[PDB]
């Protein structure tokens, strides 16, 4: 119950909250119809609406007044927005020159530039080319400022998960709103948009900014605005906080507006309709600007204007019913939608099995505008599987396509033309970022970014040390014209052992064979040499990978390639090697086919051996260095060392065999050689986190070879192609996977046909940060190079998505 018998008398959107005092009066007491009586007479006045006229200026002060006109109102800081503009003839800040703000530019007494984050739902990043006519204080804001051409919202790409993941640096599995809908298990709770539960303080996890300013001294304004506080209200309250006295005055502030999603949804991304909300938006940031501008505070204020995530073209006839594939379908719960979440609808079930309905919706259709996943399998770059509240059964839908469970749902809930929640790399779902004030660059450009780096850019914008996150942070230096966060490369934790020849070949006995043994100093002399690392300046470009954990590993340096190997897994953690553009590629020779050979630096206890493959009737074995890709024939014979095996399935051994003999050398001829470093990964527990030896969940039968999860590869080039790989001068160009080991090609509904048609679509969607392939593997890449090291953790943070351009 609450006495609402208090007063919001001068309390009006009280920055503190309150609780033992019954009655609230901040933009929240709506949202728990816990007001005052008089909130909405003293707090929402209306009266005359939003702007000044020729004949109100100079008025007498009346308090009802929606905002003032009169000669007093600056001070008190409470004039409409246009009020110089009408009455002191003054211009409004779009029609203003934009001039390069070098330094802040603020009234006595402020410590920092204030930050105010201007958050716009479901404003697709298109909508800045596409609507620049009818938005000209937005284009002000980006053509002066820094902007993006998009930027990459998480997945799933809904509005909560994303404004979370804005405010906190983190992915939707550890901040723990992974959905607009969900259910932890653990508290036995649902939450929902509509009611109560999602105000509980255990679904938000992590520390959001608000809470990062508030716990180091810096005070902010609320973050979350009643739905039914008018737009020019929530600015107006923005200003007046910003007109307080400096030890009230907060130094970080929020904006959120409902459009253009709101339209959106009703009228599809570019609906005519979709004209008027993004003008009504224009027009409120003007509003902004020319209430910092009268307030002196237009060359102080960093403002940052950012989406959650865009918007797509989504009808009810775009809809796949999983009734059309299950016989069970009573007997199953789904978050229904732009993605599909699937449990069993109740624990007493014993019946219920997830491996038969994964069986029921795998590749049942023709066009099949879904595609089903064990979480733990879906592409490593959603970041979508170490949360008790996503469900082990996953739905990846198609673009412009929805799921339920029963067309009853959809037409017992045609309505909406949008939706979002899709994939986050696919275009309609691409946000938009602009950054405008003396911190951010002038008329600068910058790449296409994630929104989880912007948590640590805002801590930067504040003097704020951020809490551990997601980001990379540094990665985003080149935002900023001050106040850049300048990190040292991560220690090595391992030094590499450097083994020279220690064991007789006949030591080791692995059950492996090779026709190697048919016999000079003039190349006995020179195999010795690529042996010690002669042509390691060839292979290993940007110096070795640093492994940052405690471990046991060998560099082993061979004519074509170089490798981390490791004591402990049995197998490299790296394998690098340089493919020039002139390269070719050449068979497995007959007398080679079934070939391993022991590797004398290396003792057989600390080797494969080939029995347990023959033995393992599920599991063969691939190379991580390909000798499709030899230099020569004396060469090739070191891409068969047991040191360069790792288990592969069958399976997967046509994805990869069709990368090394095919893709490697195609991709070396587009960008004029490239330079590989291909490994495995191992993540068990699904964490995007490098599995410790007794994380482990599958050996190869009978012995300590453990099975990789993934493997990836990251693929180096000159960003001028101009420009060889192995002599490049400039900055580096790079894309990589992580492809998934898989027994079967159940993931690929093509793959009875052949490679060409299959496996490049399976490889696009596994797409890789080089930064998620740290965290995988506890590797730090690129360690030497002639680059800046914020533009190498940029370059570690890129994402080849294989999209058009938006
Ligand atoms: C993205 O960035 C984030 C942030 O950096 C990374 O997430 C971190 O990963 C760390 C490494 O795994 C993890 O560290 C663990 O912390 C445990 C204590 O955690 C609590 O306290 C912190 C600090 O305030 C808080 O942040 C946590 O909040 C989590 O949990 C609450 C629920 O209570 C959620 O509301 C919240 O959203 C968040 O959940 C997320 O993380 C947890 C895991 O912590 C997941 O379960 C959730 O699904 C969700 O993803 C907590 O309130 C601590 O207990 C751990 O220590 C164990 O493991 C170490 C290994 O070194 C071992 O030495 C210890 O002995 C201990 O083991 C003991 O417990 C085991 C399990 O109970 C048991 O099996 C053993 O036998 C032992 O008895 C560990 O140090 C850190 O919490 C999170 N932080 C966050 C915010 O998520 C993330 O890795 C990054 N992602 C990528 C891909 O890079
Ligand atoms: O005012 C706000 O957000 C400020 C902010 C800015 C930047 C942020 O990011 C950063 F901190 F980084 F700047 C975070 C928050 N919000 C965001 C909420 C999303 N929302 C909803 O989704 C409704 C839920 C209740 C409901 N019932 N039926 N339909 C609905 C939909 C209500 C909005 C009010
Ligand atoms: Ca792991
Ligand atoms: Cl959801
Ligand atoms: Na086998
Ligand atoms: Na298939
Ligand atoms: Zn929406």
């Amino acid at each position: 119950w609450t006495a609402t018998s208090g007063s919001c008398k001068g309390r009006c959107f009280e920055l503190q909250e309150v609780g033992p005092p019954d009655c609230r009066c901040d933009n929240l007491c709506k949202s728990y119809s816990s007001c005052c009586h008089d909130f909405d007479e003293l707090c929402l006045k209306t009266a005359r609406g939003w702007e000044c006229t020729k004949d109100r200026c100079g008025e007498v002060r009346n308090e009802e007044n929606a905002c003032h006109c009169s000669e007093d109102c600056l001070s008190r800081g409470d004039c409409c927005t246009n009020y110089q503009v009408v009455c002191k003839g003054e211009s409004h800040w779009v029609d203003d020159d934009c001039e390069e703000i070098k330094v802040p530019e603020c009234p006595a007494g402020f410590v920092r530039p204030p930050l105010i984050i201007f958050s716009v739902d479901g404003f697709r990043a298109s909508y800045m080319k596409k609507g620049s006519k009818v938005m000209p204080n937005i284009e002000k804001l980006r053509s002066c400022g820094t902007h993006a051409p998009y930027m990459r919202p998480v997945y799933p790409t809904k509005t909560f998960p994303n404004l979370y993941t804005l405010a906190t640096g983190l992915y939707p599995e550890s901040h723990g709103i992974v959905g607009n809908s969900m259910y932890d298990p653990v508290f036995d709770a649902s939450f929902h948009l509509r009611g109560r539960e999602k105000f509980n303080h255990r679904w938000w996890g992590g520390q959001p900014l608000w809470i990062t300013a508030t716990k180091q001294g810096v005070r902010a304004g609320t973050f979350f605005w009643s739905v039914s506080i008018p737009h020019e209200r929530r600015i107006l309250t923005i200003l007046q906080w910003l007109s307080l006295p400096d030890n009230e005055r907060p130094s970080v502030y929020a904006f959120y507006s409902e459009q253009p999603d709101f339209s959106g949804h009703k009228y599809g991304p570019f609906g005519p309709e979709m004209t008027n909300p993004l003008r009504e938006i224009d027009k409120t940031v003007g509003q902004l600007m020319d209430g910092l501008k009268q307030l002196r505070l237009h060359r102080c204020v960093n403002v940052i204007f950012v989406g959650d995530h865009g918007m797509e073209d989504v009808t009810c006839d775009r809809t796949e019913f999983l009734s059309n594939y299950l016989t069970n379908v009573d007997d199953i719960t789904l978050v229904p939608g732009t993605l599909g979440r699937i449990r069993a609808k109740s624990i007493n079930n014993s019946k219920y099995d997830p491996k038969t309905i994964i069986a029921a919706l795998t590749c049942k259709k023709p066009d099949q505008h879904f595609k089903p996943y064990m979480k733990q399998h879906l592409p490593k770059r959603l970041h979508y599987a170490n949360n008790r509240r996503i469900e082990d059964i996953h739905l990846l839908v198609d673009r412009r396509w929805h799921v339920a469970r029963k067309p009853l749902d959809v037409y017992k809930k045609c309505f909406f033309q949008g939706d979002h929640g899709f994939d986050n790399k696919v275009n309609s779902m691409q946000t938009v970022f602009v950054g405008y004030g003396p911190t951010f660059k002038y008329r600068t450009k910058v790449p296409p970014f994630e929104n989880i780096e912007l948590y640590n850019v805002m801590c930067d914008l504040l003097g704020l040390k951020p809490a551990p996150n997601n980001g990379t942070h540094g990665s985003l230096n080149h935002l900023l014209r001050t106040n850049t966060f300048r990190p040292t490369m991560p220690d090595e934790v391992s030094r590499p052992n450097y083994p020279g020849i220690m064991y007789l070949q006949s030591e080791f006995d692995l059950g492996c064979t090779c026709d190697d043994k048919v016999e000079n100093k003039l190349e006995e002399l020179n195999k010795r040499l690529h042996t010690k690392g002669s042509t390691k300046e060839r292979h290993l470009l940007y110096g070795r990978p640093a492994v940052l954990y405690r471990t046991s590993y060998d560099i082993l340096y061979h004519t074509d390639f170089e490798s981390g190997y490791s004591e402990i897994f049995l197998m490299p953690l790296w394998t690098s090697y340089t493919i020039s553009k002139q390269a070719e590629v050449s068979s497995i020779p007959e007398h080679l086919t079934n070939c391993v050979r022991p590797d004398v630096r290396v003792s057989p206890g600390f080797s494969q051996n080939c029995l347990a493959y023959k033995n393992d009737k599920q599991m063969s074995y691939g190379f991580l260095f390909p000798p499709y890709l030899s230099s020569s024939p004396e060469a090739k014979y070191d891409a068969f060392l047991v040191t360069n095996m790792v288990p592969m399935y069958p399976a997967f051994k046509r994805v990869w065999a069709y990368f090394q003999r095919v893709l490697v050398k195609k991709y070396a001829s587009e960008r004029n050689g490239v330079n590989v470093i291909s490994g495995p990964i191992f993540d068990y527990n699904y964490d995007g986190l490098r599995d410790t030896e007794d994380e482990i969940k599958q050996y190869v039968e009978g012995s300590s070879i453990p099975v990789p999860t993934h493997y990836y590869s990251i693929i180096t080039s000159c960003l001028d192609f101009t420009q060889p790989a192995d002599k490049c001068d400039g900055p580096l160009s790079v894309s990589s996977f992580i492809l998934p080991h898989r027994p079967d090609n159940d993931e690929s509904c093509n793959s009875s046909e052949d490679e060409s048609k299959w496996v490049e679509e399976l490889m696009k969607m596994h797409t890789a940060r080089v930064r998620d392939i740290e965290h995988l593997t506890g590797l730090d890449f690129y360690r030497k190079t002639s680059r800046s090291y914020s533009e190498i953790l940029t370059l570690k943070t890129y994402l080849h998505t294989y999209e058009s351009e938006i």
